[PDB]
C-alpha cells in the first residue's frame, strides 16, 4: 500500500510515534517519505547482503528474519515480510525499538541526511 501523507501521519500517531523518544510526528513522516516514498511494499538490498523492508526500511541485519541474511539477528522477533503489510503496526513497533537503541533516529540514514535539522512539521501541515 502507498499511503498518502496525511493518511500515514494519522496511522503513525494512532500507534504512538508522535513525540516518541522526543521525535515529533513530522520526523517520522519525513523519514518514511525518503526511505520508502510511503510504500509499505518497498524493499532494498544492502551491499552486505541484508535487506531493508517496508515503510521505514527496517534492516534484516539486526531487526527481522528473512532467512537469507547469514549471521544476522532478529531483535524485533518478526519475519521481515510482516514489515510489508498494509497495516504498519509491526513496522511501528519495531521502529520504536530501533529508535530506543541509543542513536535515536540516526538509525535511518535518510532521516539524518534529508530530515534532521529541517522544518519537518511541514510534512504534517494541513492534516487532520
Ligand atoms: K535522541
Amino acid at each position: 500500500k502507498v499511503f498518502g501523507r496525511c493518511e500515514l501521519a494519522a496511522a503513525m500517531k494512532r500507534h504512538g510515534l508522535d513525540n516518541y523518544r522526543g521525535y515529533s510526528l513530522g520526523n517520522w513522516v519525513c523519514a518514511a517519505k525518503f526511505e520508502s516514498n510511503f510504500n509499505t511494499q518497498a524493499t532494498n538490498r544492502n551491499t552486505d547482503g541484508s535487506t531493508d523492508y517496508g515503510i521505514l526500511q527496517i534492516n534484516s541485519r539486526w531487526w527481522c528474519n528473512d532467512g537469507r541474511t547469514p549471521g544476522s539477528r532478529n531483535l524485533c522477533n518478526i519475519p521481515c515480510s510482516a514489515l510489508l503489510s498494509s497495516d504498519i503496526t509491526a513496522s511501528v513497533n519495531c521502529a520504536k525499538k530501533i529508535v530506543s537503541d541509543g542513536n535515536g533516529m540516526n538509525a535511518w540514514v535518510a532521516w539524518r541526511n534529508r530530515c534532521k535539522g529541517t522544518d519537518v512539521q511541514a510534512w504534517i501541515r494541513g492534516c487532520r
